[PDB]
């Protein structure tokens, strides 16, 4: 059992040239990486190299027009970059953004390949810019290409089209792009937990509600767990895993687990408003390790408190390495609205999953 780790400091080149304090900071990845060193976790991992995704690989999920537009930003001057970025929802672009997005995706491709060929058992990808808001045809919410979605399709391309991939998205925001890319697909199970607030929280769409269960053959393969009216934390995430994520995931029996591992639900995050602890994230990671014979790839998404994300992601790597999970209290009562959310998801998905009946 070997754990892979991918990190390339070049991904720090993507930056906001008009707001040096924008929360999607270059040092998000360097702080996580340096915490892995300080905790003596890096030397326990097999270092997997970063690489650029190719344009053909980007076409696994993205349109040619979208690829060409982001590609063209490499040669743009500042005011043209500002105009292009301003055309999207919550995007900044520099002339290194395209390359950094390619490196984020290619790093995850190399990690998925190492897992699926048995070079490592599991892996962590300390990458930016993030991916889960990116749609087939557009950038959004700090994301250019949908790294997690691309990695699922890349994994299928190097094994079988039918390779069962579970994507668990625990970033505090809904991964609208991931949901849409796989909405009609039963080979990729998408499960998102996210702050919803009746559609008021970013990305501000009722697509994130519990009644969006998938389309066509994909009915049942899109599981939205939306939180309303409460600062959710370890008890609520553990309960969602116990009642929903794990029963559904075990019935699906994935062959690869990708975690869209944002750490913006973490205690201390400046915008998530939630309070998942590093130990909570460890618990969730250890649960997912019981799936897919342990073939788990943890991919950084959001998370903006540099200390919180560094401690939280490092705790996840400690779990992948086989360290014992922290003991948590499974009998702490849930905040009332969390019980309402979980029950709503159970009612929506019971028709599709015998484990819920
Ligand atoms: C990729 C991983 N998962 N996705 C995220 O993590 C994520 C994606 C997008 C955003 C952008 N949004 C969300 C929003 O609702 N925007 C509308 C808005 C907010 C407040 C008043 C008027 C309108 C901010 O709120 C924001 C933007 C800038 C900012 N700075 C420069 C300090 C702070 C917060 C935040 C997080
Ligand atoms: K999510
Ligand atoms: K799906
Ligand atoms: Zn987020």
């Amino acid at each position: 059992p070997i754990t892979g780790l991918v990190y390339d400091q070049r991904m720090m080149l993507h930056h906001n040239m008009w707001d040096s304090h924008h929360p999607e900071l270059p040092q998000r990845i360097s702080r996580i990486f340096s915490r892995h060193e300080e905790l003596r976790l890096l030397s326990r991992c097999h270092r997997i190299p970063a690489r650029l995704a190719t344009e053909e690989e980007l076409a696994l999920c993205h349109s040619s027009k979208h690829i060409s537009i982001i590609k063209s930003s490499e040669h743009m001057k500042p005011r043209d970059l500002n105009r292009l970025g301003d055309e999207y929802n919550s995007i900044f672009i520099s002339n290194e953004s395209y390359t950094c997005a390619l490196l984020a995706a290619g790093s995850c491709f190399n990690s998925a390949q190492a897992i699926l060929t048995g070079q490592v058992r599991n892996a962590v990808a300390i990458v930016r810019p993030p991916g889960h808001h990116a749609e087939k045809d557009t950038a959004c919410g700090f994301c250019f290409f949908n790294t997690a979605a691309l990695t699922a399709r890349y994994a299928q391309s190097i094994t079988r089209e039918s390779l069962r991939v579970l994507i668990v998205d625990w970033d505090v925001h809904h991964g609208n792009g991931t949901q849409h890319i796989f909405e009609e697909d039963d080979s990729v199970l998408y499960i998102s937990l996210h702050r919803y607030e009746d559609g008021a929280f970013f990305p501000n769409s009722e697509d994130a509600n519990y009644d969006k269960v998938g389309l066509g053959k994909g009915r049942g393969y899109n599981v939205n767990i939306p939180w309303n009216g409460g600062k959710m934390g370890d008890p609520e995430y553990m309960a969602a895993f116990h009642h929903l994520v794990m029963p559904i995931a075990r019935e699906f029996a994935p062959e690869l687990v990708l975690v869209s591992a944002g750490f913006d639900a973490a205690r201390g995050d400046p915008l998530g408003g939630f309070q998942v602890t590093p130990e909570g994230y460890a618990h969730l990671t250890h649960q997912l390790m019981s799936l897919a014979a342990g073939r788990v790839l943890i991919i950084l998404e959001g998370g903006y408190n540099l200390t919180s994300i560094s401690e939280s992601m490092s705790m996840c790597t400690s779990m992948l390495l086989g360290d014992s999970p922290p003991s948590l209290d499974h009998l702490t009562p849930l905040k009332t609205s969390a019980t309402v959310s979980i029950n709503n998801v159970l009612r929506a998905h019971a028709p599709f999953w015998s484990s819920l009946r």
